[PDB]
């Protein structure tokens, strides 16, 4: 009874969540552990957020699920200085995270791996 949107978002969510092994998306990040935090980050998101959304189908597009784990990365780099290991993570899953997805879609327009 599932979804083709959520099967492949399901993928997705799987291929990223591999480039952080420790889990540092993947739950919201509270003020406990990060003080000021809902102040300073007016729209969090994290990889546990987007999965809730997945099995909700409240993603239409690959597009809203792109603009979710861009934030994420987006509110990481914002918060944090560049020399912590949440920028520094967040800097490379974010690009590393684009491309993957990205080079997956187009594989499919290319006269050789069409
Ligand atoms: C690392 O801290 C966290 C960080 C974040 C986070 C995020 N982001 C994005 C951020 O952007 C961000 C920024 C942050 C911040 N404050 N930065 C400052 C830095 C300096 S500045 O830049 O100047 C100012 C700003 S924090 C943060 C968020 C949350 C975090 O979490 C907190 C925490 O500590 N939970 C506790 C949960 C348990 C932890 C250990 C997990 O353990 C488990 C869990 C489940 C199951 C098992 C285990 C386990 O051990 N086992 C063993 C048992 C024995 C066995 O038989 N087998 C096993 O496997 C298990 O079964």
């Amino acid at each position: 009874e599932s979804t083709p949107i959520q099967q492949l978002l399901e993928h997705f969510l799987r291929q990223l969540q591999r480039k952080d092994p420790h889990g540092f998306f993947a739950f919201p990040v509270t003020d406990a552990i990060a003080p000021g935090y809902s102040m300073i980050i007016k729209h969090p998101m994290d990889f546990g957020t987007m999965k809730d959304k997945i099995v909700a189908n409240e993603y239409k597009s690959v597009t809203e699920f792109k603009a979710d784990f861009k934030l994420m990365c987006d509110n990481a780099m914002t918060y944090n200085r560049p020399d912590t290991v949440y920028y520094k993570l967040a800097k490379k899953i974010l690009h590393a995270g684009f491309k993957m997805m990205s080079k997956q879609a187009a594989l499919l327009g290319n006269e050789d791996t069409a």
